[PDB]
């Protein structure tokens, strides 16, 4: 037997950082969960019990805190690139670092119409994520994403004209509820190294904001022919607005809300045009994916 | 042996209702999870296998949907009171109904600064809840609550002057992070029945809004001497603003964020006045409760 | 306003303890999650920002570890009683301690038919719990429980003869699946103090074992007329076997498995006597409770 | 823009099947959660709103139930292969099916030392999984796995001789707790189609049993030099015992249990050789992966 692939490191490292403005007294907080996995010439730790090649995962944890102390943690694309680069440069035998960051929302509170200087609220479990792969001699690959964005529209979704055979019971519809949890990922063109990532720093927050805005607007305004057709419209627009993105991937559950026939009870009308009360279904769910690139 | 207490019913009944305005085209959605448990002269189902006294839990589920079809579902205090009253009036041998409702957020989307007519976003997992106990001959007891409201302040929290003995290692502090998930419950004076609940309908949404606003403002503005002292200030204000509340209960975790000493690494300064990077702790947590009433 | 009730302390304190037998080399591990909440003359911490009355929750955490170091941690009824008693005796102004312990399973591994001296497996998320309330001058109240015991029987459950009215759609059945997650609690007679708890130490593990065995056997062997009737049989037997128990409470979900009519597809027969494939329902669920005491 | 990749289908389809032995009266239950995603010539549903190419996800759900009705559901490798093959053969334009199955434990109850004919217990949240990829003209790729197997050993784990630099604070140790949740996957050689999968049916359950046994025995008996070294020993043995496996992948968290220094309290000794009480850490955790193949 032989080691075909190996990676190891520290997961679930929770980090908070506060920035305090000297002049204004305004404080800004960042909170993330970080995972760092390393690859390189480490096979002998597995095959020969040779720990001399292991950078302890506890040390990786220390490094994350030290790096956060000495560098900005925003945008997360930059922080992940700094962190991954550190490992490949510091350790001769480590040749790849894989950094995953989940950013948690701490939104500044408005009290009496004024933004508060040091108080924050978690408005939703929506996350902003990055995956940064730093590979020695191959540059820096970054995938940025948003996840946990849960939306619902109560009309202006349709689904008809699908294949019908002996396995089909679903009725065609011209008016249904559409609800989903949005997972959207945009993959950046490969960067040559940290200097190039630094050169594009303003584009990261701007592209996240664009991706979010395009997702919300398209969802709200499309008279949707299917999840497939609506998601494609979203991806098309993001690619058009940021030339440094190579691909956009969406993964969308279709969280079903079923009509409830109440006609057995005193002829009560609650289906089709009379539908007011629905039963949300926890499972099963549709799951629709697509990756869109440039032609 | 004897049955000392018994209750039974249906839990986790998910319900969605849409209201469609005829003139404006604006749609409004409500989504809740409902539990209904009944009590009454039902001992023989347990002791003698006599099912004749059982209103099937499946029928309770049907009743929830039918009731939602025929009545407003907002405010939840009213809907719960209608639902509980139904069971005690419909069935001679049922003498108490216990209705718990969790309301999920579907907040109307703003697209290009305009509120969208039929698109919604789940902004946070904060819930608005009610517990309604309808007891034949004893009226209607309602407890209203908000839960899952997660906040953090990065300064203006202190904790010093506590008891110090041979079990104590905690250092006094004049500047710490305070973060919590707010669970706040206000208990209404007993209502004589459904007519009286109807008479107070406008107070329910107003008091929820007040409780939320008082919680947020007090948290943000108090230079907190402890969780205990800040929570008491919140409860005091709610009681002052709504005379029909008898008690206010708060239950607050203290979600710790620990300083990280980095001085072992090149004398890096990250404690006290130099603290920038902290380690959020998943567990353990402080848990502080109090119930405040009128003197 | 006035403080009507207050309690505070530390939740989610994870504790592991190992016992090493000197002669045999056999090791035994215990892992628990502990919560301790205190009450007493502490109102002024809430109303006057007087921290002098607060035993810091961090100190409560230290005390749990110290107590576990110096005392057996099994049975949990004894450990909880020691822990609660400590607080009321050590601090003049603390008059009640409320201790909740969840015990996690670490079952010794069998390797090649022999029990291993120091290796363990988590066989299921079933827990053994205690709630111990130590109240100065009122002794020690203990509630013991098991929870998270998930079972299913595929036949020998019936449900017919229930009330049928205009809200009822459920069909009577003489053969259904019954599946539940068992939550069973037995409440001990009040103990005068720690000496009395010590005197009954062997009864705690024995009664837990009995409660578990009675639950499993009754579930498996009863030709169940309803969840109500089967649960009552369980409680009756536990009360008969342990005279120091005052009440037994069961709380049982009815986790539904629905038939799937496949007759639309080539007349395939999958209902009633031909039912083989079912759809487990995540929600809603029945919820049936009862408390049984001595007549 | 162009569709680069697309797949869609139904997730979280819960399925239960019962087998009833005619002669013996013994019943056996199976419960699984199934996901099926399809690929093929479906781009136009995304780009042109052409639903004619969509097999509705609701129909995929129906197909799963029908397939379970007409075929054995065990071993899951066979059921997944039947299910995936159905889609590529039935629909001309569907060219790949991806089937994921999670099998839930329902272990027959022993009552009074005898196996019960129709009563079952969920003994642990350990799962047995398969991933089956059926690709038209490329055969059937199967990855089998076990997950959620949680173990702990209280001694006979060491970790010393790792790299030490200015980022390192971890002390070397010759005696520590090792606890993990095992995720192990074995990848089968490609099969040409369903006939070949059928020919190997007995090997599937046998190899699962072997993988489980090797994991448990190696974990219990290895005087572990690191997670890396122990996991490699496991994988080596599985590959040696089943020639039809090409690779074995392990993914293991290192769930830390920290010593608690209690010496500040009356010189209490609880570290090194005197360590009895430990603090389990919820996060962060080490994460160690490796894929082992044939040389
Ligand atoms: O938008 C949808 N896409 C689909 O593929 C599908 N299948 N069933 N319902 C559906 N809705
Ligand atoms: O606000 C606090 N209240 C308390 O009771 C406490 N105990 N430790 N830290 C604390 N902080
Ligand atoms: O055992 C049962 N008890 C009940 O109260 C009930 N109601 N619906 N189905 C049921 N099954
Ligand atoms: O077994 C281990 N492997 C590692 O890579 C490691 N790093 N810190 N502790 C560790 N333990
Ligand atoms: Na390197
Ligand atoms: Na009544
Ligand atoms: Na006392
Ligand atoms: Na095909």
């Amino acid at each position: 037997s032989a080691v075909k692939a190996a990676r190891y490191g520290k997961d679930n490292v929770r980090v908070y950082k506060v920035h305090k403005d000297e002049k204004t007294g305004v404080q800004t907080v960042y909170e993330m969960t970080v995972c760092v996995l390393l690859e390189g010439e480490i096979e002998t730790s597995y095959t020969k019990a040779d720990n001399s090649v292991i950078v302890a995962t506890d040390s990786i944890k220390n490094t994350i805190y030290i790096t956060a102390k000495q560098n900005p943690v925003t945008p997360p694309e930059l922080f992940g690139s700094i962190l991954g680069t550190h490992f490949i440069e510091k350790y001769n035998h480590i040749h790849a670092a894989h950094v995953n960051i989940v950013c948690h929302r701490w939104t500044r509170m408005d009290i009496d119409g004024k933004p508060h200087p040091h108080s924050f609220i978690r408005d939703s479990e929506e996350k902003r994520n990055v995956q940064v792969d730093v590979v020695e001699g191959k540059g820096i690959d970054i995938k940025s994403s948003l996840s946990g964005l849960t939306v619902l529209k109560s009309t202006n979704s349709q689904f008809w004209g699908f294949l019908r055979d002996e396995y089909t019971t679903l009725k065609e519809t011209w008016d249904r509820i559409l609800s989903t949890d949005v997972d959207a990922t945009w993959q950046w063109k490969n960067f040559s190294g940290l200097q190039e990532v630094r050169s594009h720093v303003p584009k990261f927050d701007a592209t996240w904001a664009t991706a979010r805005e395009v997702t919300l607007k398209t969802f709200a305004e499309d008279n949707s022919a299917s999840v497939q057709a609506t998601m494609y419209k979203m991806a098309e627009q993001i690619l058009a607005r940021q030339q440094l993105i190579e691909t956009v991937e969406y993964s969308l559950p279709n969280k079903h809300y079923f009509e409830i026939d109440l006609s057995w009870h005193k002829g009560l009308q609650n289906t089709g045009k009379n539908a007011e009360v629905f039963a949300p279904q926890s499972d099963p769910n549709g799951l629709i994916k697509c990756t869109v690139g440039r032609s």
